[PDB]
């Protein structure tokens, strides 16, 4: 069947189809996804006044990211259940083109909000030393945009053109490495002149940032992580991808925002929690 | 009909179908479910300033749980009405696979939010004595996660593989017993150094916690609580399961959060 | 055809069908219903700080009831338009079982929130004298639950089994009479030791409570209030039922909550 | 094609059908409608503390009206797109009875909230002189209810029974004239004892009130304003009706509420 | 197939259809659109108290615009996915008339809120010198309305009548030039009496305003920017149009509102 430049979920759904567990779990994990984000939105708004005025922009930017993540994860949850329909004869869920093909591209364009804001918000909690605020922000935003746009293009070809998929993925990775480099500097400078408690939290933020952000390229490659005709090029890979995205999203956005909020509390003159 | 690793609601819906009462009630009880949660969300936000600053995180976490519960119970209410469609000839609601099979798994993964937050929030009202905050939190979260994940896997097999269903259910129960054990300690230490009024509320919280949380494994086993081909392996069992879930949800989340709020008030200097 | 234990709306919709006016009005009155509740929600939140801290719980509980009523009335509005579809040949709206049968049961289980909270909230404005707070609350909640659950069961049989319908309805009425009795006591004790202004408002609250709450059993019996094959056992009865529910809901929840808020202001 | 006691939009949609422009515009104007109301809701909440406590009830009642108007205009926007479906052969949108017949009745019952609250809220900004607060409120509410209910009944017959349509419309107009009379008194008394700036705003409120409220009976009669088989008894009349409703709604609710808010500011210490 | 006075997206969708990338991207960019607006709504509400009371109306008006933009961009995102359906045989998305024809007109009527409020809100941050507040406001609102209404009419003819399309577009452009002229005056007077930092921000606001607002007529002409049977009269042009709209919307509404907020902060004591 002719699917063109479509995500591998559609090829699995169109040929093998999805078992009850594969279809239900993907739906459940996406639902948890958007549930977490709307819960996070409420948390970040309600905890604004727990930190000094100077730090509250970080809470606001966390909230901004929650709204974006919620809307996108909600939309993507609906796209999943629309794109795959139960076949009574074989008892599996197959591609339902009437619901449109499933595409992860929704997530990517959403990142155009998330990435810039997540990178930006830490600069409202930590004080830079040697690096200039405007410089770090511009590097984050430029490399953030380029990372997303190049990855966005690549993922359309994840089945139709493995070469384009890997080249665009490679280019995207370059910009990612640059972001990791800059965020490392920001963490280091942020540690300078603050309590050991605040330094400990920034150490945790860096580990969280490194793992959670690396999961995204992992999700990108998921179908081919077990090579050609591998275990992962299947419904199991489809489940894995959306699980990894959901773990990444919760970690990179919510847990990240909570740690920043806790850092803001330690750096606050009035608050001591 | 080939349903695979599907919940028993789908087997009842596909064979016997659901009477008007069975279908309507299940829909009504799920609707009440999400209505209560969105009402609770408003209550917990509006009562934040009724307790001292240090206790307000408990109100916030209650609110967080309400958002999760509302979204999931709302989604599950829609999944119910999508999965079962009226047949004019026989006058019963039968499985409509076009709406997807009904699965309780939505609820389970939601618990990944609810359980950790419900267990966590009490540690913002009560003061521990001998137990370390970080230690209790880690035990709650680990055993909470494992309880849910193992139960989640099990419930897929509640018809297709009774053995897998019971083994995973058993493993889940172990983690549940651990949570009960730790929450007992937390309640006891919480009682130390507070007024009799506060101690009374914690006693109520423990009874509420014990009964409400035990209902979940009850809902898990519901179809087989009257044995093979029993009274409960029917639309009556389907009704019972969603009723028990709804009672459990209201009790474990809303009533729990209200009692914690009342405890916070007694512990408040204002 | 076989409808089983279904509400009479489905039998009218399946046999005679609904005229444009009957179908449209039922949809309009249900829409007004949920519109009023979401408007009320905003009113009750925005007026919280108009009364002393001790009374603000009443505003909060009003808000809680608005969220419940909005969600349920909204759902019920959608259920109405899903359950009845236009037939081009005859130009009437007939039962569309693909949308599910219409059931008022949604409203009933919602009352499990509304009734307990509406009864509870007055105990945050008025001071009891002889009656114990906990005692009144428990009586309200128990009799409230039993009234709803018994009525809920009964309304499933409003066509399929007139006997079960009337028996369950009768049992429900008993619990209702108990609630009326207890609320009367609460009003009387509430009047003791407060300004004439506060006493006037409580007098109004009692009249409102009595009429608005009595409309619900009226809506219950609506199809048979004109007896067998009566004027009301028709689309006109379907319209009447949802109108009475909507009047009752607005009165019992919104107007009630406003009067309590006004009482709270005089006592502040 | 038996439509019975249905609005004229359904007869146009069932016979001639709607051009792309007619169908799209009606959808766009209704969408703008509910967009304005939800935007207004946010405005009225966010500006509550811009006036003295005594005037803030007017902001709250504005908000209440916004919630009502938003919900109704949103529902009516969906009803429009559900009731008329594109026919590929002729390239026009025809009545799709599966979506239900289109009815303006949704709006009318909504007015049971809007009218009483809009009339009520001015009594929280202006001070009466001769007239008693309770008396004016009761007159507004009674005549408001009767105006809406009689008009609601009438509009069902706007095609099926022109006589019933005009009689009920006439009775409704009587109650409307009473409301205009009372609101005039309220404006006059409101002007007494306030700054010239406040008097100017009330003069604007009266002009706004008079024009915006008169548009509703205009929308009522729209199909027949060019007589039997006139230019307006067509998709152009359908467009006109919903445009007039939307202008009226924005004017009577949002602009009205803004002017009252501005009056409240001038009267604030 | 008879489409009449329909947008070119429908002609591309009805003839060649849309590739996976073209259909998915258009859907993604519209989704990003409304996501940004709802995120912006939260930002503008939460940052109200970051500026002095006198400037807070600008935050409120930013919020008002976010509500409008969110609702419309959300509706337009749904209209896109409703109007084009996958064909299994050829593996492309074709016009699905059952979902209604796609029309950008939704956006235009929304601008009736956005344009007046965006132009208005700057007058709550900057101080005019020689120009009268009321005069600037009236010029903005009149020319704003006329620009939108004339463009709205024109875009219905973008395929059916190229002449009407260009004439209405031309008339619209005249009103646009007037708005640019007035906003220039406002920027100049705004710079007078404020710190160099505030002047720098206003300079950026003017550049942002000029580029972002010019994108709209660009989106209008998009299908014909490569001439008849050009590269852009295709799915690539459809993608381009919605991309440009989304860049314009984010720039003209959100970034604009942020810069105004930053200006308000520098002007705050
Ligand atoms: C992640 C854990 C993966 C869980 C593995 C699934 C459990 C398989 C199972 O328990 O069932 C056996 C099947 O019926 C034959
Ligand atoms: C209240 C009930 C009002 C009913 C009015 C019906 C009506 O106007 O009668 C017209 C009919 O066509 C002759
Ligand atoms: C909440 C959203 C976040 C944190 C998004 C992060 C996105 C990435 C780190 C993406 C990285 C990618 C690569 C390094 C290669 C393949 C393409 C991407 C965009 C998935
Ligand atoms: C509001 C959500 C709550 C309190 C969830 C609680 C969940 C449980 C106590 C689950 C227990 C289970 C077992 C002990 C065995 C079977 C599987 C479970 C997960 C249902
Ligand atoms: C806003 C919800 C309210 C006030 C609900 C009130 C419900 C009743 C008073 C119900 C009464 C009934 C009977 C007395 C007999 C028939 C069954 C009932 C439940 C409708
Ligand atoms: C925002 C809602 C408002 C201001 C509603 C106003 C409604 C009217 C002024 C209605 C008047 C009518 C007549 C005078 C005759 C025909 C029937 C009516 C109800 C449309
Ligand atoms: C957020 C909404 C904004 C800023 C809207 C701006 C709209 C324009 C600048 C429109 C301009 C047009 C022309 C100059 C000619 C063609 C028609 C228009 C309306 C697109
Ligand atoms: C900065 C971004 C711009 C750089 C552009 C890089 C382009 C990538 C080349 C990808 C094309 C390779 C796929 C074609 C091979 C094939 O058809 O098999
Ligand atoms: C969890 C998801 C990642 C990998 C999933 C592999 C387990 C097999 C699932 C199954 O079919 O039971
Ligand atoms: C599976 C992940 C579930 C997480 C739920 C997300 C919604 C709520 C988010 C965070 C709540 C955690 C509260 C942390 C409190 C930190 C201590 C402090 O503030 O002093
Ligand atoms: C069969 C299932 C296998 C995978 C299950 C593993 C899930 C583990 C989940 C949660 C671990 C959380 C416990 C420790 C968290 C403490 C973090 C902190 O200190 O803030
Ligand atoms: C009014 C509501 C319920 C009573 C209905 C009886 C009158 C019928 C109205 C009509 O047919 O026009
Ligand atoms: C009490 C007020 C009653 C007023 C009612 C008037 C409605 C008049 C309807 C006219 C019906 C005309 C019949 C016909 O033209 O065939
Ligand atoms: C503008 C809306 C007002 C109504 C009058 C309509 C004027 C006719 C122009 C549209 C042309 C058409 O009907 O296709
Ligand atoms: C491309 C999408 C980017 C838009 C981001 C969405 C929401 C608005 C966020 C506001 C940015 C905060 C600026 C911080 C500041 O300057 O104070
Ligand atoms: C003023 C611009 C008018 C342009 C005329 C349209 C040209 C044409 O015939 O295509
Ligand atoms: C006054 C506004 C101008 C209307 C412009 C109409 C021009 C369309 C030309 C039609 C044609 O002859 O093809
Ligand atoms: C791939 C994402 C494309 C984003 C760019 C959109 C601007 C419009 C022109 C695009 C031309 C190339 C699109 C294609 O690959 O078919
Ligand atoms: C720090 C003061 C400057 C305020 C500027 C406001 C910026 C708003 C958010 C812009 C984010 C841009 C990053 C992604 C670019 C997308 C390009 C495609
Ligand atoms: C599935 C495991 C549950 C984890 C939920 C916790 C989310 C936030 C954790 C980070 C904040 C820790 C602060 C502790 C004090
Ligand atoms: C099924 C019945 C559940 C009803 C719960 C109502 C919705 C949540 C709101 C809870 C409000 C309870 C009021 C507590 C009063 C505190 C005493 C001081
Ligand atoms: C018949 C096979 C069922 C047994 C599966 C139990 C899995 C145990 C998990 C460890
Ligand atoms: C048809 C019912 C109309 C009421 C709905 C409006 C929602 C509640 C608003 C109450 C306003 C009353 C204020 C009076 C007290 C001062
Ligand atoms: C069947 C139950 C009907 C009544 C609802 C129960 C009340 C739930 C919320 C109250 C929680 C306890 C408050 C004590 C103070
Ligand atoms: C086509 C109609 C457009 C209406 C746009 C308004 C949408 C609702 C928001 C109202 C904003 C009112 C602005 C006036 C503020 C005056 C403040 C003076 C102090
Ligand atoms: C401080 C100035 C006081 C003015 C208050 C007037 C309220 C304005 C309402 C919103 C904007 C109205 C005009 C919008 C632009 C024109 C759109 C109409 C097209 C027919
Ligand atoms: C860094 C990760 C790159 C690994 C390269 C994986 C090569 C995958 O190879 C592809 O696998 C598909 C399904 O498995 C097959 O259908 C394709 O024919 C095949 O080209
Ligand atoms: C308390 C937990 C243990 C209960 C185990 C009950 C065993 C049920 O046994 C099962 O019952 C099904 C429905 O009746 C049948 O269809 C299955 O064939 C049968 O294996
Ligand atoms: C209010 C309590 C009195 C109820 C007694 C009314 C008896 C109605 O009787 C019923 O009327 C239905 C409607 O016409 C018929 O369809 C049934 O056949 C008939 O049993
Ligand atoms: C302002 C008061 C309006 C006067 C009544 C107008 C009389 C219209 O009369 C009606 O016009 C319809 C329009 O086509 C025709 O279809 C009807 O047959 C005709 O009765
Ligand atoms: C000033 C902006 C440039 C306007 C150039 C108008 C020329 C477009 O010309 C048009 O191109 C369409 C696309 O193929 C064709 O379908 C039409 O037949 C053709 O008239
Ligand atoms: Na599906
Ligand atoms: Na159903
Ligand atoms: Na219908
Ligand atoms: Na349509
Ligand atoms: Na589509």
């Amino acid at each position: 069947q002719e699917l063109g430049n479509a995500n591998f979920e559609n090829f699995i759904g169109a040929t093998e189809g999805f078992s009850e567990i594969a279809y239900q779990f993907t739906s459940h994990i996406l639902t948890l996804g958007y549930a977490v984000m709307l819960a996070g939105l409420l948390y970040f708004i309600l905890t604004i006044k727990n930190v000094d005025k100077k730090f509250q922009m970080s809470n606001i930017l966390s909230a901004v990211v929650m709204v974006s993540a919620f809307l996108l994860l909600y939309a993507q949850a609906q796209n999943w259940t629309s794109s795959f329909t139960f076949n009574e004869e074989v008892g599996r869920y197959f591609l339902d083109p009437s619901g449109d093909l499933f595409n992860n591209g929704y997530r990517y364009l959403a990142w155009l909000i998330d990435v810039p804001m997540l990178l930006f918000q830490i600069l409202f909690v930590v004080s830079l030393t040697t690096s200039k605020f405007s410089s770090v922000r511009n590097q984050f935003w430029f490399s953030g945009a380029m990372m997303i746009i190049t990855g966005y293009i690549g993922q359309f070809y994840e089945v139709s053109n493995l070469t384009a998929f890997l080249v665009w993925g490679a280019i995207s990775s370059a910009f990612f490495f640059h972001i990791l480099w800059v965020m490392k500097k920001v963490i280091n400078e942020g540690k300078e002149g603050i309590s050991p408690a605040g330094q400990k939290i920034l150490s945790n933020i860096w580990i969280l940032f490194l793992i959670s952000w690396t999961l995204y390229p992992g999700a990108y490659l998921m179908p081919y992580l077990t090579g050609v005709d591998g275990f992962l090029y299947s419904e199991d890979g489809v489940m894995a991808r959306q699980l990894v995205y959901t773990i990444a999203d919760v970690s990179s956005k919510v847990i990240y925002g909570v740690l920043l909020g806790n850092l803001a509390i330690t750096l606050s003159k009035n608050k001591e929690l």
